[PDB]
């Protein structure tokens, strides 16, 4: 069942196996991935978030993020530790109280403290469309129709080395799959369709990590949703999936009936299908239960590339057709070195004081905000531009931006920018030496909007950046609650911190 929008969630210790290997975990709702938080489009969403941790190895604090949401006028809510609040810690619990004027898409929850969603606290969440301009495409969409593509580690996190090239055991698709290495015939995820009809397939990357080579043998995908963001329809064979991303495509069942292979191949770790790992199961409706004998072709002839992508509405691109054609037009130097990723000079070390209580406490320029460095104030009401040029080891890196979706002007692999009908999205991938991925947003949301690479590994080693977005209207855009005011005393007392 989905939870929603009014739900508890309580985030628990417990051993799962989900690739035959045993090792405990953070769970929300006793799953891995968690249960999907659902609700329509314009809905208060009130999440009470109850911290029943007590494994210190994977952290007993926690902090969620609702990756997509814009969370306008409600900043606090937003959960990236030390940015928008201090943690919750445990035997206390949190209400996110929100609403979604104005989404409609797929998108997930995840902690946002270190690398504690790597431990497993992830999950779906979709908020639906009564209305959807898309609707008649398809015949079914629910619980069923969402895959989850995740990365596994029999190593716990708190236990892999900063800005180490971090290498994953498994492959999960819809929370199951097998190991890379002392592979075991543990058991494959099923996905059923009934021969003629149409899904709405949810794919959403949970990755700490890898990118994803998507598919289904026999089976093409018509992508109509990118991001949260509706497209054109757009077939094709194979979706190369960066953390963090999601795609809607329409399923059309209408092969013959049978078992077919899902396939979905990480950058790193395991390469190939060999005893199943990398894999999932589609079964018609009367086939045989026994695992697909499909094959996939030697090279995909129609995989999604970004700059095909169209969004459905005529969202147009702001500012004007060249580089540097916003009023606030900015370049990123991303580099790495010796285990420490930086951006403009500055490698992110979070801040004992969250940034949004800095400037609710009245610091109010850039430079009076802490971490020293890494705020950088936006100006309201204003068209920016953010250059991101690729390079940085351990790529390809996906950057994400809270609090706002944006234009992808510029995309890996291609040196021409798009000013007319780019795809709109939060997570890009920023490609390879050379390139120049660049984006456009405007600023109608005030307060401090994480920006990083969605990599956890590399989050960690200090990949980010935080916007400062309309210092001056931040306190009257967002009024807090007192259980919100309540973290941080709460949290400094617990670990004996002095603020
Ligand atoms: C990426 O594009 C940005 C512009 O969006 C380029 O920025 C210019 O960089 C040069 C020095 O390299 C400066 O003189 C300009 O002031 C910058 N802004 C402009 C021209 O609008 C950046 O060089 C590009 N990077 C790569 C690697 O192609
Ligand atoms: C490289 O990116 C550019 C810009 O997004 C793509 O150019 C568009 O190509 C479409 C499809 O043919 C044309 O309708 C547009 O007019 C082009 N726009 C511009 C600004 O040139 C291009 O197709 C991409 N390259 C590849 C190989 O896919
Ligand atoms: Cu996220
Ligand atoms: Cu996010
Ligand atoms: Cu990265
Ligand atoms: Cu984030
Ligand atoms: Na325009």
């Amino acid at each position: 069942a989905q939870i929603g929008p009014v739900t508890d969630l309580h985030i628990t210790n417990a051993n799962i196996s989900p690739d035959g290997f045993s090792r405990p975990a953070v769970l929300a709702g006793g799953t891995f991935p968690g249960p999907t938080i659902a609700g329509n489009t314009g809905d208060n969403f009130q999440i009470t978030v109850f911290n029943d941790l007590t494994d210190p190895s994977m952290l007993t604090d926690t902090s969620i993020h609702w990756h997509g949401l814009f969370q306008k006028g409600t900043n606090w809510a937003d959960g990236p530790a030390f940015v928008t609040q201090c943690p919750i810690i445990t035997g206390q619990s949190f209400d996110y109280n929100f609403n979604v004027p104005g989404q409609a898409g797929t998108f997930w929850y995840h902690s946002h403290l270190s690398t504690q969603y790597c431990d497993g606290l992830r999950g779906p969440f979709v908020v639906y469309d009564p209305n959807d301009p898309n609707a008649s495409l398809y015949d079914v969409d629910d619980d069923t129709t969402i895959i989850t593509l995740a990365d596994w580690y029999h190593t716990l996190a708190q236990q892999e080395p900063i800005g180490a090239a971090i290498t994953a055991d498994a492959t999960l698709i819809n929370g199951l799959g097998r190991s890379f290495t002392n592979t075991t015939a543990s058991p494959l995820s099923v996905i059923t369709v009934q021969s003629g009809k149409r899904y709405r397939m949810r794919l959403v990357s949970i990755s700490c990590d890898p990118n994803y080579l998507f598919s289904i043998d026999g089976h093409d995908m018509t992508i109509i949703e990118v991001d949260g963001v509706n497209s054109q329809q757009l077939t094709v064979d194979q979706i190369q999936i960066f953390a963090a991303q999601r795609y809607s495509f329409v399923l059309n069942a209408n092969q013959p009936v049978g078992n077919y292979w899902i396939r979905a191949q990480p950058n790193s770790g395991g390469q190939g299908f060999d005893g199943g790992i990398n894999s999932a199961i589609l079964r018609y409706e009367g086939a045989t239960v026994e695992d697909p004998t499909t094959t996939a072709p030697t090279t995909f002839s129609n995989p999604l590339v970004e700059t095909d992508l169209h969004p459905l509405a005529d969202l147009g691109v702001p500012g004007q057709p060249f580089r540097g054609g916003a009023d606030d037009p900015l370049v990123l130097n991303l580099a790495f070195a010796n285990g420490r990723f930086s951006i403009d000079g500055v490698s992110f070390v979070p801040p004992t004081v969250p940034v949004l209580l800095q400037i609710l406490s009245g610091a109010q320029n850039a430079q009076d905000l802490l971490p020293a460095g890494s705020v950088i104030s936006l100006p309201s009401n204003s068209v920016i531009e953010v250059a991101l040029p690729a390079g940085a080891a351990g790529g390809p890196h996906p950057f994400h931006l809270h609090g706002h979706n944006f234009a992808v002007v510029q995309s890996a692999n291609n040196a021409t920018p798009n000013y007319v009908n780019p795809i709109w999205r939060d997570t890009v991938s920023i490609g390879g030496t050379g390139d120049n991925v660049t984006i456009r947003f405007t600023t109608n949301n005030p307060g401090p909007w994480f920006l990083h690479c969605h990599i956890d590994w590399h989050l960690e080693a200090g990949f980010a950046i935080v916007f400062a977005e309309d210092i001056p209207d931040t306190a009257s855009a967002n009024p807090v609650p007192q259980a919100w005011s309540d973290l941080c005393p709460a949290y400094d007392q617990a670990h004996n911190i002095s603020t």
